C-alpha cells in the first residue's frame, strides 16, 4: 500500500497514474489539501501539517510506502518564508515521524536549490558545502538532513532525488522559479507569445517529466545495500539558458519571447547551471532519455493536440 502526498501537483499528476499502472489501482493512495473531482485514483484530503489526520490516513489504509510531494515551491516561498518552513519542515517531519512509528519506507525529495552562489556552478559535485540563498533552499537542506538522521538513527529506508526543474505537459507548475521553461513551451503554442519572467541568458538544469518519474521509480526499486547516499542523490539530463530554449521551440512555432525578469530573477542567480550526478549513475544505473529536442517534440505534439 502506498501513499502520495501532494498528489495533484507537477509531478504527483504523472505519479500517481505510473504507480497504478506498476502496482495496482488497489494499491495506490492520492492525498492533497483539497479534494478534487473526476478522479480516478482513491483520495484522502488532508493538511501535512494536521499530524493526527496524516496518521489516521495512514494507519486505516495500511501505508508502507509514502512518496512525498507536498510542498511549497521556492518563489512563493521567498514572498512567504512563514509557510514555506511550515509545510516543507513540519510536513516533512511529520511524515518522517510517521514512518518511524508504521515501520514505512519513504521517498522524499529534495532540489538543486540546496546549492548557493559558493559552489561550482558547472556540474556541481554531489558533496559540496549546503548554503543555499534562499527560504525554500534552506528548507530543503535541513530536509536532506532530518532524512538522512531518520535514516542512520532510525533505520528508515528513506530515499530522494535533488530534482533540476521538470519539464511537463500534463500540469502546469505555479510556484516556481524554473516554471518560466514550462510556461514558455504552453505560451508559444497557445498564443505565439510569452513574457519571460528571467532574463534570456539564465541557464539552469532541466529534465522533462518522463526521466523524473523513471528516476524516481528506478531509485525506489534499487536494492537498499547498493546505495551509497540516501535523501540527496544528484540527478541529471539538461543545462540550458532561456533563449536556448526559446530557438528550440521557434524551430516548431512562431512565437515571440519577451524577456522581463521580476524577483525570481534573484532566486534563479544562485543556483547551478549543471549537476555531476555520476553517484546516481554508478550506484543505481540512472541513465536519463530525453534531450532538448526529443523533449520539445513531445511538448508541442501534445500541446497542439490540447489546443486543437
Ligand atoms: N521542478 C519541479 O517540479 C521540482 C524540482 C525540484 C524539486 N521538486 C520537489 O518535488 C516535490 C513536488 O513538487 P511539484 O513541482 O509537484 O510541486 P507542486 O507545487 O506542483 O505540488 C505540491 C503539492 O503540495 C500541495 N500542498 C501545498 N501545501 C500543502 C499542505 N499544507 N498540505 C498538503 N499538501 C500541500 C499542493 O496542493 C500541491 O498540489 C516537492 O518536494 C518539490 O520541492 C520539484
Amino acid at each position: 500500500m502506498i501513499l502520495v502526498t501532494g498528489a495533484l501537483g507537477q509531478i504527483g499528476t504523472e505519479l500517481v497514474l505510473a504507480l497504478q499502472e506498476k502496482y495496482g489501482n488497489d494499491k495506490i493512495i492520492a492525498s492533497d489539501l483539497k479534494e478534487p473531482e473526476n478522479y480516478h485514483c482513491k483520495f484522502e484530503k488532508c493538511d501535512i501539517r494536521d499530524i493526527e489526520t496524516y496518521e489516521r490516513i495512514n494507519n486505516e489504509n495500511k501505508i508502507e510506502i509514502v512518496y512525498h510531494l507536498a510542498a511549497i515551491l521556492s518563489a512563493a516561498g521567498e514572498k512567504n518564508p512563514e509557510l514555506c518552513h511550515d509545510v516543507n519542515y513540519n510536513g516533512l517531519e511529520n511524515v518522517l515521524k510517521t514512518a518511524k512509528k508504521y515501520n514505512q519506507k519513504l521517498f522524499c525529495p529534495s532540489s538543486i536549490a540546496v546549492f548557493g552562489p559558493d559552489v561550482p556552478k558547472e556540474m556541481t559535485p554531489q558533496n559540496v558545502e549546503l548554503n543555499p540563498k534562499t527560504v525554500y533552499g534552506i528548507t530543503k537542506v535541513k530536509g536532506e538532513e532530518l532524512c538522512d538522521t531518520y535514516f542512520k538513527e532510525h533505520g528508515i529506508d528513506v530515499r530522494g532525488i535533488r530534482y533540476p526543474g521538470l519539464i511537463s505537459w500534463k500540469h502546469k507548475p505555479s510556484g516556481g522559479t524554473t516554471d518560466y521553461a514550462v510556461e514558455m513551451y504552453f505560451d508559444a503554442v497557445e498564443s505565439g507569445k510569452y513574457e519571460c519572467f528571467v532574463n534570456r541568458n539564465t541557464r539552469l538544469p532541466m529534465m522533462f517529466m518522463d526521466d523524473a518519474i523513471r528516476a524516481t521509480l528506478e531509485l525506489m526499486d534499487a536494492p537498499l545495500d547498493s546505495l551509497n547516499y540516501h535523501s540527496n542523490y544528484n540527478l541529471s539530463s539538461m543545462s540550458f539558458s532561456a533563449e536556448e530554449l526559446e530557438k528550440e521551440i521557434s524551430a516548431h512555432v512562431d512565437f515571440n519571447c519577451l524577456y522581463k525578469p521580476d524577483y525570481r530573477q534573484d532566486i534563479a542567480d544562485t543556483w547551478p547551471i549543471s549537476i555531476n550526478d555520476d553517484d546516481a549513475r554508478k550506484d543505481w544505473g540512472w541513465e536519463p532519455k530525453f534531450d532538448i529536442s526529443k523533449m520539445t517534440e513531445e511538448m508541442i505534439t501534445n500541446l497542439r493536440r490540447l489546443n486543437e
